[PDB]
């Protein structure tokens, strides 16, 4: 198995740079709107604790420099939506794909197109942790880089980058500007809650091992969802939701192993350990492949 | 700032991918200027594949036997020829989206991005290294042939890999864009085995430095080692020997962290002999060897 990203070209075609004074980050150019983190309007001394509404009233359209490459895009309107700035521009992006804005759930994966000064550098796959951080690779200048999934021809944008925390993980918002998790776009002291293991993805991984013929760990028993959830929390696993049960549907049908039977098999691994064995050639359970990622790479 | 296995943005390559059909075989082609490149085994039937006389099979083919599609559009093949294991299909049109490009042959231990395609449509992108035994550990299913691997320096795409086959161990094999295989493989429908794989030592060392740079250093130690004594232990565990050029290439990481290369070698030597006894590095229970020194630096 591999951490596989979506091809990034449809998103590369939407990346621009937004500058206020000397502050330069990335923005997302879709139709005739550019989306970017509102803190582009902050000075350093203002990042310590900004009054974004007061900073915005002092702004005019002609204080924003939007560039695709080195070509200026004139700004003809501005507004703030939560923690994102929306800049109306005078040119509709001819490379605009079919798109949607979606707010993902913890555990869901997405590709990140890491960008600096509106220029993409790399693409990689991230899982949204249960504590609403992601394990990214972002340097200064990376804010406004986006995360997305591609469904057929349609790009679903789910993440815009805003921050690095002390523990080295990253945090950001959806494309409507709402942070994932409890964080705020201020240069004040913040910290991610303790993380947990993404149970639904571990379960997907067990299904993947079974599809590939590796099935020593299946037992002859089942469990209730609440029983499994109460046990899982004692091992710092995320409790399953009904949505998790539902998205394991295809893998359950592909293998003939009901979700709750796989849960009983996982519970036994949690309670008894691996006892020296491996699954898909590893003593560790993997939690960064969703049910969809598994299908993608097997079928 | 975090360390992640990262592929190049794939857009310049997406704009070159097309579908190529001959007979009952569809796979991917790479359309640069007015030429489409693809694996030549697209011309084979079931029976052909076990011992295909490709020069023989190719001369019996017409330009009109090749259906090339770029999305909703068929491109007219006006000529065909073969270079080693790659078929070249001249078309009446030039690809407008052709990037600045070159064809390169990579060395084992070097890394590249793979754009996995099916029916000419990009499906995923990921990073691979050319293994010392000239396989690559990819994710490729039926219909992936013609998927390409590449690097990008500035705005120049250097193409280095085109996908042809899976081995029974689940690793992958293919050619450069001149059609020459990496390794001892052949585009005939046989189960083939690779030579013994070995671990890319200079890459494990780059990764360990990355693990330090990101605030992880449990595996470190106060011991040191000569280069030759490290190499003796490395070879015992089927790790590649480290050359003085590899040492040099690791300087920037050495400098950046103030850990002498040979000190990181003594750390690695300890891990090889002792295992990780439960512990992990940058998340992994295993020593990762598909990050080059450049990949680590660029990302730090
Ligand atoms: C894009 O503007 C940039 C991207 C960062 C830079 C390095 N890696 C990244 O991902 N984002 C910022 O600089 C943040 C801007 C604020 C308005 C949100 N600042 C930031 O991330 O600062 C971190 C905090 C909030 C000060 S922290 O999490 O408390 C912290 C403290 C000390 C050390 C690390 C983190």
């Amino acid at each position: 198995f591999r951490k596989m990203a979506f091809p990034s070209g449809k998103v590369e075609g939407c990346m621009v740079q937004v500058t206020c004074g000397t502050t330069t980050l990335n923005g997302l150019w879709l139709d005739d709107v550019v989306y970017c983190p509102r803190h582009v309007i902050c000075t350093s001394e203002d990042m310590l604790n900004p009054n974004y509404e007061d900073l915005l009233i002092r702004k005019s359209n002609h204080n924003f420099l939007v560039q695709a490459g080195n070509v200026q895009l004139r700004v003809i309107g501005h507004s703030m939506q939560n923690c994102v700035l929306k800049l109306k521009v005078d040119t509709a992006n001819p490379k605009t794909p079919k798109y949607k804005f979606v707010r993902i759930q913890p555990g869901q994966t997405f590709s990140v197109l890491a960008c600096y000064n509106g220029s993409p550098s790399g693409v990689y796959q991230c899982a949204m942790r249960p504590n609403f951080t992601i394990k990214g690779s972002f340097l200064n200048g990376s804010c406004g880089s986006v995360g997305f999934n591609i469904d057929y021809d349609c790009v679903s944008f789910c993440y815009m980058h805003h921050m690095e925390l002390p523990t080295g993980v990253h945090a950001g918002t959806d494309l409507e500007g709402n942070f994932y998790g409890p964080f705020v776009d201020r240069q004040t002291a913040q910290a991610a809650g303790t993380d947990t293991t993404i149970t639904v993805n571990v379960l997907a991984w067990l299904y993947a091992a079974v599809i590939n013929g590796d099935r020593w760990f299946l037992n002859r028993f089942t469990t209730t969802l609440n029983d499994f959830n109460l046990v899982a929390m004692k091992y710092n696993y995320e409790p399953l939701t009904q949505d998790h049960v539902d998205i394991l549907g295809p893998l359950s049908a592909q293998t003939g192993i009901a979700v709750l039977d796989m849960c009983a098999s996982l519970k036994e691994l949690l309670q008894n350990g691996m006892n020296g064995r491996t699954i898909l050639g590893s003593a560790l359970l993997e939690d960064e492949f969703t049910p969809f990622d598994v299908v993608r790479q097997c079928s």
